[PDB]
């Protein structure tokens, strides 16, 4: 199955920077969301979940088709809570009806990371909306009550290696888990709407205790009020993952560079870019634009 990137008719860098700006401005405006965490975190999760349905074996799923807009995927139990991100992007899509859903969902994630002071994430346009019959079935996203072995195997389907997996998980420093959405409760750190390498520092420096939350699920909690999912904790349980966790905890720049590459790769999995397609766009933040 092949998905060839097709640039929205006549659009260029400037058009997409305008969409980015609209998203960034709304992020700044609607600051009260989720007890003032803002929509940054949920937008990053949305971009990851619409991309995380991909299967390298047959190229089903993936961000290309923007299938999250269809009820089967929209209602995936694994996507509980993402409706908030979708609603946030609705007015954006209304103003820029020309951008495809896949491009909008993925751009939302890139915009969020950058506006939260994270690394620059090159982004490519061209995803094209596909029929409702192309929507992937539920169950392709990962479980959180598993171990390192599960995590490693799961991500091989997304063509991600150990380093890429550990780097991507760093996004768990963002936002929080919500009991009503996933059966887990609590943030991973203190700075939950600013993109940093705090995820790794906390895994290594906090004293975690295996407890049961009000949904009767086990999770690791610290006195500081932070939490880690069993899958997050597996990163310091597995010796190979542990080495990488230590690396990122001690090199903020390295983490930023590796996360950027892995996140762009995640958002582009399944897409074939023509040799003459535009080069990846690197959008300026509102701050860099003096906006
Ligand atoms: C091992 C794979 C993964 C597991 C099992 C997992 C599990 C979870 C769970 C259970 C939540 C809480 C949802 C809620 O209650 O609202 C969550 C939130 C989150 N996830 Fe992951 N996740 C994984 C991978 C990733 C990756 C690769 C990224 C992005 C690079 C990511 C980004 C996020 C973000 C930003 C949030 C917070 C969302 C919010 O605050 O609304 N996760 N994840
Ligand atoms: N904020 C957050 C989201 C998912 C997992 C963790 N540990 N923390």
């Amino acid at each position: 199955l092949v998905h060839v990137a097709s640039v929205e008719k006549g659009r260029s860098y400037e058009d997409f920077q305008k969409v980015y700006n609209a998203i960034a401005l709304k992020l700044r405006e609607d600051d009260e969301y989720d007890n003032y965490i803002g929509y940054g975190p949920v937008l990053v999760r949305l971009a990851w979940h619409i991309s995380g349905t991909w299967d390298k074996h047959d190229n089903t799923g993936g961000s290309y088709g923007g299938t999250y807009r269809f009820k089967k995927e929209f209602n995936d139990p694994s996507n509980a809570g993402l409706q908030n991100g979708f609603k946030f992007l609705e007015p954006i899509h209304k103003e820029f009806p020309w951008i495809s859903s896949g491009d909008l969902f993925s751009l939302g994630g890139v915009t969020a990371v950058q506006e939260m002071q994270g690394p620059k994430i090159p982004w490519r346009c061209g995803r094209v909306d596909t029929p409702e019959d192309t929507t992937p079935d539920n169950g392709r996203l990962p479980d959180a009550d598993k171990d390192a072995g599960y995590v490693r195997t799961f991500f091989q389907r997304l063509n991600m290696n150990d380093r890429e997996v550990v780097a991507l998980m760093g996004a768990h420093a963002l936002g929080k888990t919500h009991l009503k959405n996933s059966g887990y409760e609590g943030p991973g750190g203190a700075a939950n709407n600013v993109f940093t390498n705090e995820f790794y520092l906390n895994l290594l420096n906090e004293d975690w205790k295996l407890e049961k939350n009000d949904a009767n699920n086990e999770q690791w909690d610290s006195k500081s009020g932070y939490m880690m999912l069993p899958t997050d904790y597996s990163l310091i349980q597995d010796p190979k993952y542990l080495s990488i966790v230590k690396e990122y905890a001690n090199d903020q720049d390295k983490f930023f560079k590796d996360f950027s590459k892995a996140f762009e790769k995640l958002l582009e999995d399944g897409i074939t870019f023509p040799k003459d397609a535009p080069s990846p766009f690197i959008f300026k933040t509102l701050e860099e634009q003096g906006l």
